[PDB]
């Protein structure tokens, strides 16, 4: 069980860290979402789908910089709704297939009344997302720690 991004960075067997850029919608009012699909941008896929189930689910997700401040949040993990950040483990995906296919992770974020300007800064970390991978087969435990960086900056009107 490996994973990549759209650009071609890999984290392999066993686990590892990576960052992920991308771009945002560069203006969001207060009362709208801004979307941060990462379905689009994180595949992974199991290593041996012959004789190996792979459980994956989003162990945590954290907010950081302008989103944090800035952003009240919900993830979507395979179609259902959580608080992001989050406050518990999601229930676990299969992957049962050797053909790279998108993590469903999705990130609602709508501006807090207070938040006004430059809400998120190009560059920036807006959070950290940790898929956690398990097996039907052996004791494997792994982290996959995705880094994400905002391409742009993101304003608030007001």
């Amino acid at each position: 069980f490996a994973c990549k991004t759209a650009n071609g960075t890999a984290i392999p067997i066993g686990g590892g860290s990576a960052n992920v850029y991308v771009n945002l919608a560069p203006v969001v009012n207060v009362g709208q979402n801004l979307v941060v699909d990462l379905s689009t941008q994180i595949f992974c896929h199991n290593d041996y789908p012959e004789t190996i189930t792979d459980y994956v689910t989003l162990q945590r997700g954290s907010a950081y910089g302008g989103v944090l401040s800035n952003f009240s949040g919900t993830v979507k993990y395979s179609g259902s709704s959580y608080p992001f950040p989050t406050t518990s483990e999601t229930p676990r995906v299969v992957y049962n297939s050797r053909t790279d296919k998108p993590w469903p992770v999705a990130l609602y974020l709508t501006p807090v009344s207070s938040a006004g300007g430059v809400a998120i800064k190009a560059g920036s970390l807006i959070a950290v997302l940790i898929l956690r991978q398990t097996n039907n087969y052996n004791s494997d435990d792994f982290q996959f720690v995705w880094n994400i960086y905002a391409n742009n900056d993101v304003v608030v009107p007001t």
